[PDB]
DNA sequence: TCTAAAGATCG
DNA sequence: ACGATCTTTAG
């Protein structure tokens, strides 16, 4: 079991036995949603084709991969007890937003994904990273985790492109998963219309004997639009009141 | 998930 | 120059 060195929204690592169980086998596995990447950290094929419509993150990992020694030295001195404080943090954040170097800006990231409110990622319309002070006791340098994706990652290529873009770099010897946002549980983000010409380009995919495997909540919605696939359900249970469960869909050829 | 200030849109 | 009703911002 191996960790990301990302704090992330929808992170999949307490799933990855049930995912493992129903995913293919193949020559090389395709992310068009990668997020913190704690699939491809858990799993054993020989190429990878990973991508997001998020540019800071995609920066940072090409950053990681080829500049290894050099990142980690410069990175570790931003984590002593000095450096945990609210006026300090503000200062922090307004370098970011104001510099125009990528190395630079690929160091301050990780501090402010650690130090911040939650560990959110949120922006402004101009572009502009605006999470608040978070106030932990003690925060975490992520050493070992960083070594170890700089070396898997010697078998992979990134994108920064959207979801159609990447699904179409696919060919006779692929296999692909998709872990979209989170359907809505009751009545600018990724939309209705947007959730259904996913399931749509899936259909498109099978037809040519390339298998595909997709996750979400389990609503009335998504069973309808997931209606061609083979169904399974993850029992969890989660409070709020109310309990939901998660689903799993499998596209099969023949 | 929350809320007091500031800016956008039409007749 | 006016006012009712939405969006957007950031702790
Ligand atoms: N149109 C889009 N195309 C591609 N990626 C998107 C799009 N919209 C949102 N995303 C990304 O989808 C990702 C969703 C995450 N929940 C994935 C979590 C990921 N499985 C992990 O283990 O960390 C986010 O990182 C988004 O930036």
């Amino acid at each position: 079991k191996n960790r990301a060195f990302l704090k992330w929204a929808g992170g999949k690592y307490p799933l990855l036995d049930d995912i493992k169980r129903h995913l293919p086998k193949g020559e090389c596995l395709v992310e068009p949603f990668v997020g913190a990447g704690s699939v491809f950290l858990n799993t054993d094929f020989s190429r990878y084709i990973l991508a997001d419509i998020n540019s800071d993150l995609i920066s940072l990992y090409n950053i990681v991969k080829m500049r290894t020694d050099e990142y980690v030295q410069a990175a570790r001195e931003l984590f002593v007890p000095e450096t945990n404080c609210a006026e300090v943090y503000y200062q922090f954040r307004e370098e970011f937003n104001k510099s125009q170097d990528p190395f630079r800006r690929a160091v301050l990231f990780l501090y402010l994904n650690r130090y911040g409110y939650n560990g959110l990622c949120r922006y402004n319309l101009r572009g502009e990273f605006n999470v608040p002070f978070g106030r932990y006791k003690k925060p975490y340098f992520p050493e070992a985790e960083l070594y170890h994706f700089a070396e898997k990652a010697q078998n992979a290529f990134f994108y920064c492109e959207s979801y159609a873009d990447s699904m179409a770099r696919a060919d006779d010897s692929s296999v692909v998963y998709c872990d979209p946002p989170y359907a809505p549980l009751s009545a600018n983000s990724f939309t209705l219309e947007q959730q259904a010409h996913l399931a749509e380009i899936a259909e498109g995919l099978v037809e040519r004997h390339i298998p595909v495997l997709i996750s979400n909540h389990d609503t009335m919605l998504t069973r309808e639009w997931y209606q061609r696939a083979k169904l399974h359900v993850v029992k969890v249970r989660r409070s709020i009141r109310k309990k939901v469960d998660e689903l799993l869909a499998l596209y099969k050829p023949g």
